[PDB]
Protein backbone atom coordinates (compact mmCIF):
# COMPACT_ATOMS: atom_id res chain seq x y z
CA UNK A 1 0.00 0.00 0.00
CA UNK A 2 1.20 3.75 -0.71
CA UNK A 3 -0.44 7.06 -0.89
CA UNK A 4 -1.44 6.28 -4.83
CA UNK A 5 -3.41 3.44 -4.04
CA UNK A 6 -4.51 4.86 -1.11
CA UNK A 7 -5.97 7.83 -2.93
CA UNK A 8 -7.31 5.66 -6.09
CA UNK A 9 -9.33 3.89 -2.86
CA UNK A 10 -10.82 7.24 -1.33
CA UNK A 11 -11.17 9.14 -4.39
CA UNK A 12 -12.15 6.17 -7.22
CA UNK A 13 -12.12 6.25 -11.22
CA UNK A 14 -14.29 8.27 -13.52
CA UNK A 15 -13.62 8.94 -17.06
CA UNK A 16 -16.16 11.18 -17.71
CA UNK A 17 -16.99 14.85 -16.03
CA UNK A 18 -19.05 14.45 -12.78
CA UNK A 19 -20.04 15.97 -9.77
CA UNK A 20 -18.36 15.37 -6.48
CA UNK A 21 -20.01 14.92 -3.08
CA UNK A 22 -20.16 19.14 -2.59
CA UNK A 23 -21.64 18.79 -6.26
CA UNK A 24 -18.45 20.60 -7.92
CA UNK A 25 -17.60 19.08 -11.42
CA UNK A 26 -14.56 16.63 -11.19
CA UNK A 27 -13.37 14.20 -13.38
CA UNK A 28 -10.64 10.92 -13.29
CA UNK A 29 -9.39 10.38 -10.18
CA UNK A 30 -10.81 13.39 -7.77
CA UNK A 31 -9.20 15.78 -10.14
CA UNK A 32 -11.18 19.17 -9.51
CA UNK A 33 -12.22 21.14 -12.58
CA UNK A 34 -13.90 24.10 -11.10
CA UNK A 35 -16.40 25.39 -8.82
CA UNK A 36 -18.39 27.01 -11.12
CA UNK A 37 -21.95 25.85 -12.06
CA UNK A 38 -21.17 25.90 -15.51
CA UNK A 39 -21.04 22.57 -16.95
CA UNK A 40 -19.12 24.40 -19.91
CA UNK A 41 -16.81 25.97 -17.99
CA UNK A 42 -15.66 22.92 -16.68
CA UNK A 43 -15.55 21.24 -19.88
CA UNK A 44 -13.04 24.36 -21.25
CA UNK A 45 -11.04 23.78 -17.40
CA UNK A 46 -10.76 20.03 -18.97
CA UNK A 47 -9.13 20.82 -22.22
CA UNK A 48 -6.77 23.34 -20.89
CA UNK A 49 -5.98 21.06 -18.17
CA UNK A 50 -5.32 17.83 -21.16
CA UNK A 51 -4.49 19.97 -24.12
CA UNK A 52 -6.90 19.05 -26.49
CA UNK A 53 -10.70 19.08 -27.45
CA UNK A 54 -12.16 16.31 -24.93
CA UNK A 55 -16.01 17.18 -25.34
CA UNK A 56 -15.60 15.76 -21.38
CA UNK A 57 -14.80 12.10 -21.57
CA UNK A 58 -10.74 11.58 -20.86
CA UNK A 59 -8.54 8.11 -21.20
CA UNK A 60 -7.57 6.18 -18.30
CA UNK A 61 -4.10 7.48 -19.13
CA UNK A 62 -4.89 11.02 -19.54
CA UNK A 63 -6.77 10.38 -15.99
CA UNK A 64 -3.31 9.12 -14.33
CA UNK A 65 -1.59 11.52 -16.16
CA UNK A 66 -3.08 14.21 -14.09
CA UNK A 67 -3.34 11.97 -10.47
CA UNK A 68 0.43 12.44 -11.03
CA UNK A 69 0.82 15.57 -11.34
CA UNK A 70 -2.39 16.09 -8.28
CA UNK A 71 -0.22 14.08 -5.88
CA UNK A 72 3.18 15.65 -6.58
CA UNK A 73 1.69 19.33 -6.25
CA UNK A 74 0.00 18.02 -2.75
CA UNK A 75 3.30 17.00 -1.47
CA UNK A 76 5.01 20.23 -2.87
CA UNK A 77 2.09 22.14 -1.68
CA UNK A 78 2.92 20.41 2.16
CA UNK A 79 6.32 21.11 2.07
CA UNK A 80 6.33 25.02 0.91
CA UNK A 81 3.74 25.46 3.63
CA UNK A 82 4.70 26.77 7.08
CA UNK A 83 2.01 25.19 9.08
CA UNK A 84 2.46 22.20 7.40
CA UNK A 85 6.09 21.04 6.86
CA UNK A 86 6.83 20.93 10.60
CA UNK A 87 4.13 18.35 10.89
CA UNK A 88 4.99 16.35 7.85
CA UNK A 89 8.64 16.35 8.67
CA UNK A 90 7.59 14.98 12.18
CA UNK A 91 5.55 12.02 11.03
CA UNK A 92 6.07 8.29 9.81
CA UNK A 93 6.05 7.33 6.14
CA UNK A 94 2.58 6.17 6.72
CA UNK A 95 1.06 9.05 8.44
CA UNK A 96 2.85 11.14 6.00
CA UNK A 97 0.51 9.87 3.59
CA UNK A 98 -2.79 10.25 5.76
CA UNK A 99 -1.50 14.13 5.38
CA UNK A 100 -1.17 14.00 1.59
CA UNK A 101 -4.57 12.41 1.66
CA UNK A 102 -6.21 15.55 3.62
CA UNK A 103 -4.30 18.08 1.52
CA UNK A 104 -5.62 16.20 -1.50
CA UNK A 105 -9.22 16.55 -0.68
CA UNK A 106 -9.58 19.86 0.56
CA UNK A 107 -6.64 21.73 -0.51
CA UNK A 108 -3.41 23.25 1.66
CA UNK A 109 -5.42 26.22 3.09
CA UNK A 110 -7.99 23.88 4.33
CA UNK A 111 -6.02 21.05 6.62
CA UNK A 112 -3.92 24.24 7.49
CA UNK A 113 -7.02 25.44 9.62
CA UNK A 114 -6.89 21.96 11.55
CA UNK A 115 -4.46 23.65 14.33
CA UNK A 116 -5.14 21.71 16.76
CA UNK A 117 -5.20 18.62 15.76
CA UNK A 118 -1.86 19.59 13.72
CA UNK A 119 -0.08 20.58 17.18
CA UNK A 120 -1.40 17.30 18.53
CA UNK A 121 -0.41 14.94 15.59
CA UNK A 122 3.03 16.87 15.87
CA UNK A 123 3.27 15.72 19.49
CA UNK A 124 2.19 12.18 18.47
CA UNK A 125 -0.94 12.33 20.72
CA UNK A 126 -2.60 10.11 18.32
CA UNK A 127 -6.00 9.14 20.39
CA UNK A 128 -6.50 12.63 21.17
CA UNK A 129 -5.60 14.08 17.57
CA UNK A 130 -8.24 11.28 16.40
CA UNK A 131 -10.98 13.08 18.52
CA UNK A 132 -10.21 16.19 17.70
CA UNK A 133 -10.02 15.27 13.98
CA UNK A 134 -13.33 13.93 13.95
CA UNK A 135 -15.36 17.39 15.49
CA UNK A 136 -15.27 19.02 11.48
CA UNK A 137 -16.99 19.55 8.94
CA UNK A 138 -14.72 17.27 6.90
CA UNK A 139 -15.79 14.25 9.53
CA UNK A 140 -19.45 15.18 8.68
CA UNK A 141 -19.59 15.53 5.22
CA UNK A 142 -17.27 12.22 4.48
CA UNK A 143 -17.37 10.18 7.17
CA UNK A 144 -16.16 6.81 5.97
CA UNK A 145 -13.63 8.88 3.99
CA UNK A 146 -12.76 10.42 7.21
CA UNK A 147 -12.84 7.39 9.07
CA UNK A 148 -10.41 5.61 7.11
CA UNK A 149 -7.93 8.83 7.02
CA UNK A 150 -7.79 9.17 10.93
CA UNK A 151 -8.22 5.03 11.78
CA UNK A 152 -4.57 5.85 9.50
CA UNK A 153 -3.11 9.07 11.89
CA UNK A 154 -4.39 7.04 15.34
CA UNK A 155 -2.64 3.18 14.15
CA UNK A 156 0.13 4.26 11.95
CA UNK A 157 -0.96 1.32 9.73
CA UNK A 158 -2.57 0.62 6.79
CA UNK A 159 -5.70 -1.66 8.36
CA UNK A 160 -8.01 0.87 7.64
CA UNK A 161 -7.56 0.03 3.29
CA UNK A 162 -7.33 -3.66 3.83
S1 LIG B 1 1.11 13.89 -17.02
C1 LIG B 1 2.12 13.03 -18.26
C2 LIG B 1 1.29 12.58 -19.43
C3 LIG B 1 0.85 11.35 -19.59
C4 LIG B 1 0.24 11.14 -20.96
C5 LIG B 1 -1.25 10.78 -20.88
C6 LIG B 1 1.02 10.08 -21.75
N1 LIG B 1 0.39 12.47 -21.58
O1 LIG B 1 -0.26 12.89 -22.82
C7 LIG B 1 1.27 13.32 -20.76
C8 LIG B 1 2.68 13.36 -21.36
C9 LIG B 1 0.70 14.73 -20.60
CL1 LIG C 1 -4.08 21.11 -13.95
CL1 LIG D 1 -17.42 9.12 2.88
Amino acid sequence: MNIFEMLRIDEGLRLKIYKDTEGYYTIGIGHLLTKSPSLNAAKSELDKAIGRNTNGVITKDEAECLFNQDVDAAVRGILRNAKLKPVYDSLDAVRRAALINMVFQMGETGVAGFTNSLRMLQQKRWDEAAVNLAKSRWYNQTPNRAKRVITTFRTGTWDAYK
